[PDB]
């Protein structure tokens, strides 16, 4: 594999779309690679990690409990609810909802949680409160994946998302237990985690949240590192490409391969 930047460029050439990427040391925030880092990209399902960060902030303040059981109705369900559709009779706890939203990309679970933090506007205010003045959520679970060209709704930038994830996971804005919980939910991703591990060389740590939308939109926010350590935050977004999902996945994997083969920068 070529150098990371060379591979990112190759990916845009092959996909005919824009790639946005940041590679950052998790512990210090040192930026190693930045490509279209200040350009907007649809967050798609990656917004779910920030959502649960807001939920944990409420728990830390005593305004919420991960144990609290939420009962909902069938009419509350939206497209793709693998876990939440199984609990119309018994409900789900706030913590279970975050696990479902993050590890199974359950959209109804995400919407139920979004309601608890004041909706898209409330989540955006939370982002402003932790110093992210760029990321914005405007719509609910399914509609936010529309990815219309030039539409600023439901977007982030690679640099903003990386800084925000770092703040939630390590800045002590969240309590120690909450930072540990958010990390474990990412470690537990069932959608892409197992697959990524199956293709990673032995010794490489992975925690992640992925997402997909229209017009080729794709995204992944992840923690990656050798020696089984979450050394770096890697955020990659793709937008406006007509490529198959398989090729978009292969190109993201290719950027990962370049990182792995040239890690010591
Ligand atoms: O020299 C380094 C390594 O080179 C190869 O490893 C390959 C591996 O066989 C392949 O499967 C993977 O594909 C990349 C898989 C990446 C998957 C997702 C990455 C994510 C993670 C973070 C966010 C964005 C991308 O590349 C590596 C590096 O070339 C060798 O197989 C391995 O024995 C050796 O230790
Ligand atoms: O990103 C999180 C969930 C996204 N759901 C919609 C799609 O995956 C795109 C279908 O075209």
């Amino acid at each position: 594999s070529p150098q990371p930047l060379e591979q990112i460029k190759l990916s845009e050439s092959q996909l005919s779309g824009r790639v946005g990427m940041i590679e950052m040391d998790l512990a210090s925030g040192r930026t190693l690679t930045a490509w279209r880092a200040d350009e907007r990209f649809p967050m798609v399902s990656t917004f779910k990690v920030v959502l649960c960060g807001a939920v944990l902030a409420r728990v830390d303040a005593g305004d919420e409990q991960l144990e609290r059981k939420i009962h909902y109705r069938q009419q509350d369900l939206v497209d793709y609810s693998p876990v939440s559709e199984k609990h119309l009779a018994d409900g789900m706890t706030v913590g279970e909802l975050c696990a479902a939203a993050i590890t199974m990309s359950d959209n109804s679970a995400a919407n139920l949680l979004l309601a608890t933090v004041g909706g898209p506007a409330g989540l955006t205010a939370f982002l402003r409160q932790i110093g992210d003045n760029v990321t914005r959520l405007d719509r609910w679970a399914t509609e936010l994946n529309e990815a219309l060209p030039g539409d600023a709704r439901d977007t982030t930038t690679p640099a903003s998302m990386a800084a925000t994830l770092r703040k939630l996971l390590t800045s002590q804005r969240l309590s120690a237990r909450s930072q540990r919980q958010l990390l474990q939910w990412m470690v537990d991703d069932r959608v892409a985690g197992p697959l990524i591990r199956s293709v990673l060389p032995a010794g490489w740590f992975i925690a992640d949240k992925t997402g997909a939308g229209e017009r080729g939109a794709r995204g992944i926010v992840a923690l990656l590192g050798p020696n089984n350590k979450a050394e770096r935050i890697v955020v990659i977004y793709l937008r406006d490409t007509p490529a198959s999902m398989a090729e978009r996945n292969q190109q993201i994997a290719g950027i990962g391969a370049a990182l792995i083969e040239h890690w010591q920068r």
